[PDB]
């Protein structure tokens, strides 16, 4: 069964809602982004309408068969009617596709529902700008003081310097990416095209790459692997034993190998700055724990909700505990009372 923070009320709609069956009442399912958790249950055997964005309905079609009739994509930035009710689908700065969208209930009420992602002041000036939110759907995966980490810019700025390094001094090292979803894709395109090489990876990679409407992406990605000194792995294969294996493959082309395993946070945060960081070496193996996130730092969800005002906060994430949920609660007063709404 359906929770409730997945409905929208005065609305046959659900948001990210696939794993329940056929929800009663239900005449359309918003997918906010293409990560499991949250499409989790869509197939090719779905017969209800999807509204989307674009590269979402590229995926959809392609990955999981969703057959074309049931896919609806919608463009960004511009006002629809579904079902008789004005939406709006605007960029969410998670991974590609994802989206926030604005509902105008037809009582008046206007609901934001972010889906996740990652706060950016560049936001205060799309049509949020324009009007009121009565009620806030929130991503609030990292919504307390202890989480902070880099913009994601010094974050490519650290990646570049140490693989451009490290090849320079060893023209014989292989760089190797983890990737296990979408998104991220700036860490090993940024390396790729300091070391002028195209990225190589699986065929199952690939495909999913050629839906995500990435400029020129034809120049800069390959299946073939040999061609290529930049490679992505499945993430569980990023560990000394799985490096080694990978190695032994690429038949005496290469004697050292530098990895890049993106996380979220990690509590290294809370002690050291990006600058400061040193990788994990075994012999000729060496792996670089990077913090690049695609969700908002506490800082940045506090400024986003501070500047939009909302009347209420409905939490999406870290809702499953009573200590967590009243964690929450205690930070949207304090931002409340200090700013004044
Ligand atoms: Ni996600």
């Amino acid at each position: 069964t359906c929770p409730f923070y997945k409905k929208i009320p005065g609305t046959g709609f659900t948001v990210d809602a696939f794993q329940y069956g056929v929800v009663e009442g239900c005449t359309a399912y918003f997918l906010t982004h293409f990560h499991s958790d949250h499409y989790a249950g869509l197939s090719k055997h779905f017969t209800f309408p999807v509204y989307c964005s674009e590269i979402t309905g590229n995926l959809l079609k392609n990955k999981l068969h969703v057959q074309e009739q049931y896919i609806h994509p919608l463009p960004l930035d511009t006002e629809c009617i579904v079902n008789g009710v004005k939406v709006v689908l605007l960029d969410a700065n998670h991974c590609p596709g994802a989206v926030m969208i604005l509902f105008y209930l037809p009582n008046g009420t206007v609901i934001l529902h972010t889906g996740d992602f990652r706060a950016d002041p560049s936001m205060e000036r799309s049509l949020l700008a324009d009007q009121k939110v009565h009620m806030l759907y929130l991503d609030t995966t990292y919504c307390s003081p202890e989480y902070t980490f880099p913009s994601q810019q010094e974050v490519i700025r650290f990646a570049i310097n140490t693989a451009f390094e490290a090849v320079t001094l060893n023209p014989h090292a292989l760089v190797v990416c983890g990737t296990y979803s979408i998104g991220k894709e700036k860490v090993f395109l940024a390396i790729a095209d300091v070391l002028g090489s195209k990225v190589g990876m699986s065929q199952e990679k690939y495909k999913t790459l050629q839906c995500l409407n990435i400029p020129e992406i034809n120049s800069l990605i390959t299946t073939d692997m040999c061609s290529s000194l930049v490679h992505l792995l499945p993430m569980m294969q990023i560990n000394f034993k799985g490096l080694q294996s990978h190695l032994k493959k690429c038949g005496g082309k290469y004697n050292q190998i530098l990895a890049f395993r993106p996380t979220g946070w990690t509590h290294s945060n809370k002690f050291t700055r990006i600058a400061d960081v040193i990788p994990q070496t075994k012999g000729n193996i060496s792996i670089y724990g990077i913090p690049y996130s695609e969700h908002s730092s506490y800082l940045e969800m506090k400024r986003f909700v501070q500047w939009l005002k909302p009347q209420k906060i409905i939490p999406t994430v870290n809702v499953g505990t009573w200590k967590s949920r009243s964690t929450m609660e205690k930070y949207f007063r304090e931002w409340k009372l200090e700013a004044g709404y």
